[PDB]
């Protein structure tokens, strides 16, 4: 199994070529110099890399009283979009090489979801479980001022966020040593770091984000007819049956919302079992007993499997987990027809080759995890608005609402001698619940929703274009590297 | 034969253990807390790794018009000392460790020749005889460009400056991209770099700088019975004779002033070949004909060695040249009672070994080729002063100077009846010429002086102190490591 | 006993009252507009209080994990002059009417010696004695902060400095905790505060300076015959005798050099007890007393004295020390000629009326002990200039002067058959001594000296103009005034 990094490569060149042609012809033939534009695919040669990438070696002193030097890296990819997004993560096990991967990786993934940041992401060579909640703020403050007095970490310049090994506590922190030190004067010092608590002006809806952006991710594909027939889908007897594979927070939700919805989960398997049940699995069931006691294993209601459920026969096996979980030796034996890759490269190059041999929708890391960042996006904005989203509009509209009610109702009674016999000035329960518990959140959700359909339709679109066919993945990365493309191109180099 | 990096750090952490001790107790033993201090030698820890060192990839329009991404780093390896200094490298070896491993030389450096400014290097992997002036010049402003935007160059945060591969031309372009960009509104903003054409704001006297100062570096230990005893040297027949590896710009003033002080060169090699002649060779006619032609190859009044003058026979052997030059191999076999280096680590840490073992006096890159430096810092000062030094003192001290001698005079007049009997009023010849053709270059030229021998005598104490021998280079590692400590110890870490 | 709020406000009222006249009709009756310019002495109406004053409430987590907030102030008298200067208090008793007060103070004191700062002081409710290491820089970290984000730090805007209850540690994180934080960008970071460590950018010379100020003050004086002769001093048999209170950091200089000139101490206090012995008393030899054990008491070569050397007579008497010392109480009783102030507000106003109708020459704080100030301004520029006073220049010198000496040698010999018959290029065993060890100190103490006689000067010249006689001190605040007026005026207020 490759390394993330050579995977991106690969995928970002697959797409450049892909493009490149096109990118030349029908998009901009009409006004053809010398067709030396054929040259101009440097710009794609310049998109592939990292611009900017900082390494460094930081002291702290642990509680105990000796001093430690810590080093870590934030790689920013591109900078086509001004502000850089992209997460910190603290693990012996961060790499430049990775962190430059992965940067490269949210440059295209922001690309899809139409969220207007270049790709970067950090990494400190450290373990969390080693050090004193103390000790660990410590760290992330030095590394915060480090990281901004050199330009990376700003509300302008770029903008992290969490990752799996690190959490609101620190962007907190993150936060507020950037706000009262560097960026004291800036007005929207608050909008350096996404993911942070909402006491400290964090956004509602954060945790959810990336859960339900998985299910719009799976649901917007489910509902089209065209690809729900190239597998024999969208039923009308078994509906839809998932299986997931990591139950931490992305799987849960993935499994609540999708499970909300019809489709039955019947299989989920962290990393220190499987649960197994043909009859289905309830998900505030099995929250709760992992909640409860230690992990999933030995919940009632289910019978314990034993492996990996990404071969246990279903209709949806979602990879909430891990990197490289399905490769070319186990690709061939998945019952699933549609993989969401509710996880980071959690599918090899080789397994994809495969998955498109046997007629298997893969459903792109690229597109359908990148709900987290859709929302962090907003989060960025709502810092920069310095108001809860809807704070003005929720009475506003809730009034207008019951007028245009009332309006039909006075109307309508005036086509019968009454002053009160008809009533539509009833909201249907479901509209009275929204409007009563109109939130910010609701706002945001909305904005995901949309963004992950308008960008799913792209994606169809992009692949439909270039006649790929459930080969999701490259239509996207092409679909990106357009983008991107086409801002560079637009403008120049250092002539701009 | 190792590499540049596992030296400078072997350099180090040796110097680093012999002050340990002595760093605690007799330096701050009558304060003691704990015996816990001993425990703050993770100050030392935290010296040694460069702390911040950015590495890029930025596109250029090559002149044919095809584009072209570079690739390029910078280091700064302390901020002890706020505003970083150190050279810009163009070619195609730049490693990162490379440049790291410089910068670490250039904080130790700094302090040894007092010279407040924090160790940097930059390395761009290109060719310089591969590009057009036009293509090069592209090259720098847009390295200076995102050097800047990222806090690597800047006139209080990193003064870059030249190399052997880069010269004037390039850091006059680094400077004004500067200026008319992101220094527009710095009233300092031509300090952002030094090593520039006087038009632009250089120093007078900037080029025979590190030339000088290998000369003065000899001098002064030459000059010194005890060092001059254990070799059997400061002679009464042959007084001295030198040799030269490498006619570059340093190599070659170095041979001009040893000469014009006595000192016989008989040898002097370049990359492509050598010359011999026990009877001398002259600085100018040698100079004239490296410059008329080609080479130094096929002068007169010289017959053609084979291979390198290192182990020509000669008092002083001076590497002025390439690096690793003199190793564990041909160290034995050279006649040299002196080597200075010339350049920076042109002798293996094995060969110091050798050479300490056949009592040969080894004068420190650290400390020798620091005359460069040391006239760099006045050229900051220079621009900051926005004065060439001496445009306001020169013509009053020059009056001050004739009313000296014209008191004198009337007061030895009067003890004698006359009223111009005696003459003192004359300058002697040599003063008259030095009054007469002030400038700036002088002012300079004597505080390069000044420097070179206050950092000899200290180096020379540091030695004695520590009873090392010849072992100038550790001395000299030791009394940097010593200096970078206690600023760094006069405040702290994060409570600094 | 009053407070020093309404001594200085008085003193200020005094000479405000005595310029206002003058300031007017010979000082800019030429105009002359309306006659209402005698309206334009609401200048003075500005000039008495403080502009502004930053009062604060900070916390700090104390070493026992305790939580803590601490109180403290900053007030700034004028700015007529751009940095505002003056030092912080670390005290249980300071009160924003003190700072008010001193800060007052500063802005006439720095006149006094034309050193252009406006005065400020500030204090922190707080006992060091009662807090740790660690915690006290906790503290004036925090306090730095809070001091930066609000414009009473700044190189530009307000310098601050220590004060008897604090040091130079605490200066130097001060300056540190600036540098790293709000003035990062700030190429001249290091130069917000003063009195901080060499290692930090501390100057040469700063703990001697109050020292040899009080020396010049008088030295100034005692060779001035008019002022010389209405005591009936500048004798040619008991050329100088001298005593001086308090034994402290200024006294102990004092006495030293005084001593070195010629005087001869004949009684030394301190706040345990005093000495005496009409044949002198050796600096060194007290001093290293003092130091090897406790307090000066029991010193041999001189015999104990009850109470206060205040009365014991002698021809110079310092009151280095505590406040009011010297009331209309003793001050008929005082054997003295000349009192130098050697602190802050020794004598009272009522003993300056006594010593004034008994032909006593006061030697104002105001002036007197300016000398640290002084240096202080310089430690200003050094941060400002970026490098060492004389680095540049010694060797130049030493090398013009040798060839000074050396033409006037060659001249006279040729007045002489032979070529080194005459020798006078051998400087005096003196100047070779003041030639090899040169050092920045040097520049700072003779700058010092001109600072001070210069400004002794004035002060006369501002008694004989408006008549005073040995009122030393309202002629020093009178000189003041009108030189914070003359700013004042040459420009407005809103319109100024
Ligand atoms: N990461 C990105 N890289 C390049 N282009 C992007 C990226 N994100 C968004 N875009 C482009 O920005 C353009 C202008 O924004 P617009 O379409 O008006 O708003 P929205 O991006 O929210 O749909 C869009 O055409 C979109 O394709
Ligand atoms: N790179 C350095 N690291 C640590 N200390 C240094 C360094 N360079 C100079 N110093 C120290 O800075 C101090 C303060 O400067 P000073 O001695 O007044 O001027 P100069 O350094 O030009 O002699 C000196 O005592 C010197 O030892
Ligand atoms: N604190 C002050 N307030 C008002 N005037 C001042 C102050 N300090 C200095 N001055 C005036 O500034 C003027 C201009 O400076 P100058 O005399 O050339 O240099 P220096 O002040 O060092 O003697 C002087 O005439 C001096 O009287």
């Amino acid at each position: 199994d490759p390394n993330f990094f050579k995977m991106v490569e690969g995928f970002f060149d697959r797409g450049a070529s892909i493009v490149e042609d096109k990118l030349v012809e029908d998009l901009r033939t009409r006004e053809s110099e010398e067709q030396k534009r054929n040259r101009v695919r440097g710009i794609l040669r310049i998109i592939k890399p990292c611009n900017h990438v900082l390494s460094l070696s930081f002291p702290i002193r642990r509680d105990d009283g000796s001093w430690e030097v810590i080093e870590g890296y934030r790689a920013q990819h591109s900078h086509q979009r001004t502000p850089c997004k992209g997460g910190i993560r603290y693990s012996t096990d961060v790499s430049v090489d990775e962190v430059k991967a992965l940067a490269s990786l949210m440059t295209y993934k922001c690309a899809v979801v139409d969220v207007p940041f270049g790709g970067a992401k950090a990494g400190v060579k450290i373990n969390p479980k080693n050090y004193t909640d103390n000790e660990l703020e410590k760290i992330t403050r030095r590394f915060t001022m480090e990281l901004a007095k050199k330009g990376f970490i700003g509300p302008g310049i770029d903008v992290p966020a969490p990752d799996m090994s690190t959490g609101e506590r620190e962007m907190s922190w993150i936060a507020d040593t950037y706000a009262s030190t560097i960026g004291h004067y800036d007005i929207n010092a608050h909008a350096c770091v996404t993911g942070k608590p909402i006491s400290q002006g964090g956004i509602h809806g954060r945790i959810s984000a990336t859960g339900r952006g998985v299910f719009h991710g799976i649901e917007n594909f489910i509902n089209e007819a065209s690809y729900m027939s190239i597998l024999g889908m969208t039923p009308g007897f078994g509906d839809k049956t998932f299986v997931v594979q990591g139950f931490g927070n992305v799987g849960l939700h993935s499994m609540r919302y999708l499970h909300r919805f019809g489709a039955k989960c019947i299989a989920v398997g962290e990393s220190d079992g499987s649960i197994w049940n043909p009859d289905g699995i309830d998900p505030k069931e099995l929250e709760d007993f992992k909640l409860q006691h230690g992990s999933i294993l030995g919940f009632p209601k289910a019978k314990p499997y034993e492996g990996s459920i990404l071969e246990a026969d279903c209709d949806i096996l979602i990879p909430a987990a891990s990197e490289k979980q399905l490769t070319k030796s186990n690709a061939p034996r998945v019952k699933a027809k549609i993989i969401a890759e509710g996880a980071n490269g959690p599918t090899t190059p080789e397994a994809d080759k495969i998955f498109l041999e046997r007629n298997i929708m893969v459903i792109p890391d690229l597109y359908l995890n990148a709900g987290g960042v859709t929302v962090s996006y907003f989060e960025w904005l709502k810092n920069l608005n310095h108001v809860s989203y809807g704070r003005l509009t929720f009475k506003y509209e809730r009034d207008s609402n019951y007028h245009l009610l009332m309006s039909v109702q006075e109307s309508l009674e005036r086509k019968f001698g009454k002053h009160g016999g008809t009533i539509p000035i009833v909201p249907t329960a479901e509209f009275q619940d929204r409007i009563s518990g109109a939130s910010e959140k609701d706002i945001v959700h909305s904005g995901l929703a949309y963004t992950m359909e308008r960008s799913a339709r792209q994606i169809m679109r992009t692949a439909m274009k270039y006649n790929l066919g459930l080969d999701l993945r490259t239509a996207a990365y092409v679909n990106a590297i357009e983008k991107v493309f086409k801002v560079y191109n637009e403008a120049g180099v250092t002539f701009t």
